[PDB]
């Protein structure tokens, strides 16, 4: 791999600040955030990147008042690559005290950057009998078109700049009669055919057609997990790669538009329960896939970057540990992550941290990394 002797290179910053940290972020109505998790990157055909994530209002929790916020590189050439080449956040959707959340964005061919979007209800949690600030206390996610999750979808014409008030698909693209459900959370793909791929709980959403006016289908599946990463191997086959329902390994299947075939434990990744990424980086020799979770079994603090050079993306390298270029003042490291190519020939990637100040509790702040990093860094970490 010619990637290693390139000098390698890493930068990282904090780029959603949370509510505790100096200079926090706010919208420029004012509106601040406890949190921000659950993140999504992109890179347009401009150049331009867009950073995405849950604003969660009040606390860290899933639930109550929670807006789906972003920022954008200020140019389209400057690649992030300083905190200064980055705007200040903005908001795609806040309406009303519920949730917008589980950002899953993909960017088509025309640049339309389409953002896919889970919702629900101010009163309503996945397990139910949650408090909230207030002191109401929530009601369980049920199959009610009040209380069930929804599938909404945004888009944007000009470069991320605006964005369309969502629609809601869930008729369309979720199956009558579900209650909790989820999209994401992450990226999804545009395939060398044509096609768009988003990864959702037990299925897959599949665009077809003319980009920015797809026509949209759902590919059900069996054994898929809640959140789910996609991607193209370098064999132009398909490959889910899912959080486990319980702790352990992360589940992979491959297969194509006309179907999958099994789920089982990728033994060589472990993970904790967490959500995971996944990146297409080039189809030339030597192709590679990037995957990015934490690497164990317990913990979301073992956060580590992988290549496959695998034709099906079988065998991930050990990688590197993203505590070779620690971030310092925002928190433990560790959680969601979402990553992009860059267009200075890097890997970006967005990575939850949390300050554990309330442990385990609904007030330990949340905020997220931004990094930068080559292959050749990836490939001299001291541990493969
Ligand atoms: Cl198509
Ligand atoms: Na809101």
């Amino acid at each position: 791999d010619p990637a290693k002797s390139a000098a390698p290179y890493h930068d990282e910053f904090p780029l959603f600040r949370s509510a505790n940290m100096a200079s926090p972020d706010k919208l420029s109505t004012g509106i601040g955030f406890h949190s921000f998790r659950i993140p999504a990157v992109v890179r347009t055909t401009t150049g331009r990147i867009l950073a995405f994530a849950e604003g969660r209002r009040h606390t860290n929790q899933a639930f109550g008042d929670i807006n789906l916020v972003y920022k954008r590189t200020k140019t389209t050439a400057n690649n992030g690559a300083s905190p200064s080449d980055w705007e200040p956040l903005r908001e795609v959707v806040g309406s009303g005290a519920g949730t917008w959340g589980n950002p899953t964005p993909v960017v088509d061919d025309d640049n339309t950057i389409y953002l896919f979007l889970s919702w629900n209800g101010a009163t309503y949690s996945q397990n139910g009998k949650d408090v909230l600030p207030d002191g109401t206390v929530t009601k369980k996610i049920d199959s009610t078109w009040e209380g069930r999750r929804h599938l909404y979808l945004t888009e944007s014409r000009d470069d991320g700049n605006t964005w369309s008030k969502p629609v809601d698909l869930t008729k369309e693209l979720t199956p009558d009669g579900w209650a909790w459900d989820a999209v994401g959370p992450g990226n999804g793909i545009r395939l060398t055919t044509g096609e768009l791929v988003i990864p959702a709980m037990g299925r897959n959403i599949i665009g077809r057609g003319a980009p920015g006016n797809r026509t949209w289908s759902v590919q059900r599946l069996s054994g898929a997990g809640a959140e789910g990463t996609i991607v193209q191997t370098p064999d132009g086959k398909l490959y889910r790669n899912d959080r486990p329902s319980q702790k352990g390994y992360r589940m992979v299947a491959r297969g194509t538009l006309e179907g999958f075939g099994a789920f089982a434990p990728d033994a060589g990744l472990p993970d904790p329960a967490c959500q995971g990424s996944v990146l297409r980086y080039n189809s030339d020799a030597p192709a590679r896939t990037i995957f990015l979770n934490s690497a164990s079994g317990t913990s979301r603090r073992a956060m580590r970057v992988r290549i496959s050079y695998d034709a099906d993306a079988k065998k991930f390298n050990y990688g590197r540990k993203l505590e070779d270029a620690k971030v310092s003042g925002a928190g433990h490291e560790g959680g969601y992550s979402s990553m992009t190519k860059t267009g200075d020939y890097k890997i970006g990637a967005l990575v939850e941290s949390d300050f554990f100040n309330d442990g385990t509790g609904k007030n330990s702040y949340r905020a997220i990394i931004w990094r930068r990093f080559n292959l050749s860094w990836i490939l001299n970490g001291p541990n493969n």
